[PDB]
């Protein structure tokens, strides 16, 4: 493939991600961080360059009807059906690769709109397919320092010893460089607990 995928997730230290088909916490600076990262397209390329967000159907269903599609990003919803899709615009694909194929077909060299970065934004199930994909090389993880009760977990303990020779946490300086903006270094406290922004990579 051409472009690598980037995964972006918030999780607890016990790898909880979801509870109620929603996020187990209300963290405004986290969502903001999420918005900036998945939307940032280096300045010289902006009139035409858009980032892609690739999220599973349950995650699509979790976004408030008002906030979807996710603004300023090519939204693509992953589903093993074709189905009926509530899209006034809304791409649909049956796999991560089927989505990539649809994006490169649709947003080619002769396109008014061109793809910059592709983000996988959730679904535990879709986070599982991403973690197995060859082009995934980067996780933008928000670490939440509380064992908040979840019913949905991140599928791979990427920050644990067992996966430390594959997955590596990058200096905060390399995080800022990659995201192209300053990012809060160290713990943030919002709604009763600490969280922080990390960046991990695994060599292609
Ligand atoms: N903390 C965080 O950063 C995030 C947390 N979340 C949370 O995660 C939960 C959602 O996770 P989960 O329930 O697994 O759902 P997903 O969002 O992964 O949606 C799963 C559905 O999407 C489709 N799908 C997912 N992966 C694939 C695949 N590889 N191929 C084909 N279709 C696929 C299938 O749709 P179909 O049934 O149509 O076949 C599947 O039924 C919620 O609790 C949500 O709030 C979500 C994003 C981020
Ligand atoms: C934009 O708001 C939301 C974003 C997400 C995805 C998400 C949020 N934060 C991070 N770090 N990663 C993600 N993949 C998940 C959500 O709920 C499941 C949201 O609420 C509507």
């Amino acid at each position: 493939q051409q472009k690598s995928l980037t995964l972006i997730v918030a999780l607890t230290t016990s790898y909880g991600i979801g509870r109620s088909n929603s996020l187990p916490w209300k963290l405004k600076k986290e969502i903001s961080y999420f918005s900036r990262v998945t939307s940032f397209v280096p300045t010289f390329d902006s009139f035409e360059s858009m980032n892609v967000v690739l999220m599973g159907r349950k995650t699509w269903e979790s976004i408030p009807l008002q906030n979807r599609p996710l603004k300023g990003r090519i939204n693509v919803v992953i589903t093993r059906n074709a189905a009926a899709a509530a899209a006034a615009a809304i791409h649909s694909a049956k796999s991560l690769d089927h989505a990539l194929e649809l994006l490169y077909r649709t947003y080619g060299s002769e396109s008014s709109v061109q793809i910059n970065r592709i983000f996988v934004i959730g679904g535990a199930q879709l986070y599982k397919a991403a973690m197995d994909h060859p082009k995934l090389d980067r996780i933008m993880a928000t670490i939440i320092y509380k064992d908040i009760h979840c019913d949905v977990f991140f599928p791979l303990k990427f920050r644990d010893k067992e996966w430390s020779s594959v997955w590596k946490k990058e200096k905060h300086s390399d995080l800022e460089s990659w995201v192209g903006t300053k990012v809060p270094h160290g713990k943030i406290n919002e709604d009763g607990f600490d969280y922080e922004f990390e960046m991990w990579t695994r060599d292609l």
